[PDB]
């Protein structure tokens, strides 16, 4: 019934996936969605100058975790891991970790490179952390068709969607990659709704 | 509420990890568990001349997997990957993996090392294999107390239940092995039953 | 001084990508390189069905892998992880890894997907393998500028070369693709015989 | 010939690690080894409440990285990740990494834990990262004996050593670990020299 789309993003890309995953999450009966942030490490400064991109979603605190049935998150890639910043804010999750606060949720992750090099690398390192939780690790498998399309360069993997931001920063999300997107939203949510409900 | 216990074993490490699935997974009301080996790939002669074990329980076809709800995949490691047996089995579920026949399904890990090095690595390069198929990957996290008792050598991790075999092989699951790998049964089938039901 | 490419291949994607990575290797001053494959596991008949295509190339036994410095192995994906036929051939593998046979060597990894999905974890998860015999574990890392181009689809990535042979599998190796495969080799080959020499 | 040891500790478990490893590659002739730590991320508030442990050994800069041969890195394990610091750390080799700085470079990890579950995850998912700087990442495999033993808990895997702390953290490294850290060090070192020299 209540999912978490949980983000960081420095440039957008993250934040624009997050708002995809967070339509198709919303288009399950049933289902209330929020989108938050993790908290900036950075110094404010050196952020802006750098910099890219100031946020509408409220910054996230370690313990409202508890208060969702699923948790989706979102980093770019850090040279194949998740994001510092992402890292910082998951290990502040102990005290959920000591109750067993987050324990049998869904969990589900999505990301952000490149080039595209370390996107697989990213989730699935990601997942580690959640399995420590003993979070319910759902990837999206190939129901999404637009997976099998070679045509086009194109983010997302069975692992979780995926976005290419260009070694630039100047791509935008592609159709298809949004499209992943929504998908891994609105089946998360379903599965938390038949969960749930 | 049909749970498969599908696993490889040499010298029946697995084997015995594999019934202690089963049992935990029994204690679910609503839960048909069965258990099955994946064939021998090593031709009998050698198999003989190095082994034993033979094995009791049925040996399962790729299909059948279909017929699960959950699965809960057991195999000890080679090398940190699973065994080269149970990668062949695998490697026959093309057909399930293009009708969409597993996905969405339960799915778990556990396995058997050594010396314990590649226990972590064996589940986790597993988990990838099942996330193609779309599977919800469960993880047990730190529900079995036994995951802290560090006063013995002990198998068991966040990922999915081990046994440590010992170089010789000549160790045998501990209970506190034994009872995590009950536990790991146990919660998969009442997630199953949850699901499914 | 000697390069051994050892690939597994039931198409000729991973058998083209091998001959790339041997030109590659054969550029070195003072490198000998050899290509071999790994035996087939799926029954002759199934095979040829199937099937995809004879090879060139000699099948290797496990106890050559001894008399090289550096091995390059490749593999198409099954599911994220490596080939059952290249499992089942590092299974074998026992006897080396008891004398320490490989320790200390050289190891590279290209491989083949897809579609393109599971080519990280392929990689990744074969380098594990690779660990437990000790050996030097080599990534291509950015050198090779192709990387950067998302222009056009293609495979290649820091952990090594890769092609994507479309879900079809009527795809063949890119120029770019081949060129980072070139380079992989010429880069082994390279830090083989500065070691070696 | 410079080597450097890089780590993160909270609690002087790693840090007591990375000496054993300092020790071990001193044991090479030609090579230099040096000690460092990455900057501490909390408040010096929230460090004194929870802590202590204060270092000794320098902080160091990202951009010294270039100035050694081969770089071994330490971190306690969060929940089967590098730690926060040292991630938000490496984050910061953006400059390094585009200029190819750290490009062929040697690279080790070890680490710490718990409890023991996670250990492996840890070492491999930062091999993630230096492969993207191009580095040549060095396992240890099993030449370290104390590998074989499963007579007392034991850290060290053949990805890189480990110790484990206690959920207490009040174990210390056992003489063991230690042994396999220093090998470790020793190892790399050698190596390093042999590139380099
Ligand atoms: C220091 C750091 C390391 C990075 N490492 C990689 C990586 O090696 N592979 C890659 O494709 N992109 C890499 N990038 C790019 C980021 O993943 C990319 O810019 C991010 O996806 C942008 O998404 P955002 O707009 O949500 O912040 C790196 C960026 C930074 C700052
Ligand atoms: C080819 C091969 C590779 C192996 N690699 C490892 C490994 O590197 N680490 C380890 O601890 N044990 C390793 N072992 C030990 C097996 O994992 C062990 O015998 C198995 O867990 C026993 O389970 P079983 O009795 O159910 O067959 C290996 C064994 C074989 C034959
Ligand atoms: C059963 C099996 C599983 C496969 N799994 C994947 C995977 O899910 N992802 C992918 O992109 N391709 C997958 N494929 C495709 C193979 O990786 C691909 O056909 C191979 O790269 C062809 O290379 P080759 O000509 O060297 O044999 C799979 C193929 C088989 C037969
Ligand atoms: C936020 C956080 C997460 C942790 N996650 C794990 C983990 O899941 N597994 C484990 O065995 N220990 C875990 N620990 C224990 C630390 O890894 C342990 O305290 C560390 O190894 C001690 O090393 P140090 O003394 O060098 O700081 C965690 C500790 C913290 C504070």
């Amino acid at each position: 019934a209540k999912v978490l789309v949980l983000y960081y993003s420095m440039y957008g890309h993250i934040e624009t996936m997050a708002r995809a995953v967070a339509e198709g999450a919303s288009k399950v009966d049933g289902a209330e969605v929020v989108v938050k942030r993790v908290p900036e490490t950075m110094p404010p400064q050196l952020f802006e100058k750098a910099g890219g991109k100031t946020q509408t979603a409220p910054v996230a605190t370690p313990q409202e975790l508890a208060d969702y049935d699923a948790i989706i998150f979102g980093t770019p890639t850090r040279f194949g891991n998740m994001s510092g910043q992402m890292r910082t804010f998951l290990d502040q999750t102990g005290g959920l970790w000591a109750s067993g606060a987050l324990y049998g949720k869904l969990a589900s992750v999505f990301s952000s490179t490149g080039t595209g090099g370390g996107q697989e690398q990213t989730i699935t390192s990601t997942w580690t952390t959640l399995a420590h939780h003993g979070m319910v690790i759902v990837p999206i498998g190939y129901a999404a068709q637009e997976l099998f399309d070679v045509s086009q360069v194109r983010g997302g993997t069975p692992y979780g969607a995926t976005t290419i931001a260009g070694g630039d920063g100047s791509r935008q999300p592609s159709q298809e990659e949004l499209s992943i997107a929504r998908y891994q939203g609105e089946y998360v949510a379903g599965l938390a709704v038949k969960l749930n409900g």
